[PDB]
């Protein structure tokens, strides 16, 4: 009854909660757990999964750093009859993936796009408004979905000249942030401020696909930008970002309750290991390159400073001390 749980890094906040919640809920359900974090190093994650298999893990729950990097080791699991659940991020180009548990990532993107569209009055305004864009790591299939959802809302207005991206970086490849790194985002935003918004130009919005990139952006804006504060989006309700929202430095975030995701994954583990139907609610949205992966999509929730206490504190997700 040993289950392996592979998380990408502790340096991006949520995975600390994902891993802890997985471990707690698996142990409550009667499993033994081998939980490991890979410091966002792909070869480390590969070696950790190899070791889980060697230690006799009967099922693998994997939150991959790079979606297409695990093909060899997952073939080993498949050969041994070990089921694989892709956790939050989809594992790509492998026929070894049994199930996928995540939040509705396209909807996350939609919400971020619609927020900017609403606050900039794009349905009725001539503009132009100045936009910059920061998305996630190109090896994370989720980043494609966050970008795609937001762009499906906003791209028509960029095409129409209502939104202007002064840096010229609009394409996914140009706006992706390696490792979802706060520091990398900060360095790029600093260069964009210095090059394009050091004169009187107002930066009206920054579409950030998550909180770690938003944090880098707001760090740079604090340091170097002298104009009226832009719309800044995000996702995860990281503690640093919630505190920034309380100080007016981030507009909104998206709350994804990792306890709920973990609960759904343990239902899948139980179905596989003890018997039953693994819960799924989508076998149409996520093709991993080998084919459709049966998925369970949890609902993401809009958060801002007017509902964060109800969402995060009254729900028991954070303690009140954490947000001081
Ligand atoms: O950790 C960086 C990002 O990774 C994505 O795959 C997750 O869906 C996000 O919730 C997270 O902010
Ligand atoms: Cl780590
Ligand atoms: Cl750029
Ligand atoms: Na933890
Ligand atoms: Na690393
Ligand atoms: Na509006
Ligand atoms: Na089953
Ligand atoms: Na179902």
């Amino acid at each position: 009854k040993l289950v392996g749980v592979a998380m990408p890094t502790k340096d991006l906040q949520r995975w600390n909660q994902d891993g802890s919640n997985m471990e707690k809920q698996l142990k409550d359900a009667g499993y033994e757990v081998d939980l490991q974090y890979a410091s966002n190093d792909v070869q480390t994650q590969v070696s950790q999964i190899e070791n889980m298999i060697s230690n006799g893990c009967k099922l693998l729950v994997i939150a991959s750093i790079e979606g297409d990097s695990l093909g060899t080791v997952l073939a080993q699991a498949k050969k041994k009859g070990i089921s694989v659940i892709a956790y939050d991020r989809l594992i790509m180009n492998s026929d070894a993936v049994s199930y996928y548990a995540t939040f509705d990532n396209y909807m996350v993107g939609t919400k971020q796009g619609e927020y900017i569209k609403e606050k900039l009055n794009l349905e009725t305004a001539k503009g132009p408004f100045n936009l910059e864009i920061f998305t996630g790591d190109p090896g994370d299939n989720n980043a494609r979905f966050f970008y795609g959802g937001a762009m499906d809302v906003l791209k028509p207005y960029v095409d129409g000249g209502v939104l202007v991206v002064k840096s010229g970086s609009v394409a996914f490849e140009k706006v992706a942030t390696a490792g979802w790194s706060t520091e990398t985002a900060q360095n790029r935003m600093d260069a964009i401020i210095a090059s394009y918004y050091a004169d009187g130009t107002k930066l009206d919005a920054v579409l950030c696909s998550n909180d770690s990139t938003a944090l880098g952006v707001t760090n740079a804006l604090t340091a170097s930008y002298k104009g009226e504060w832009p719309i800044v989006t995000g996702q995860d309700c990281d503690i640093a970002n919630v505190k920034n929202m309380l100080d007016g430095k981030q507009s909104m975030s998206i709350f994804k309750d990792t306890r709920t995701l973990a609960s759904q994954v343990v239902k899948m583990v139980d179905a596989i290991m003890k018997g039953g139907e693994a819960p799924v609610n989508d076998t149409k949205s996520y093709d991993n390159g080998n084919g459709i992966v049966p998925s369970y999509l949890c609902e993401p929730v809009f958060a801002d400073a007017t509902n964060y206490k109800e969402l995060l504190i009254d729900s028991g997700y954070y303690t009140e001390d954490q947000l001081k």
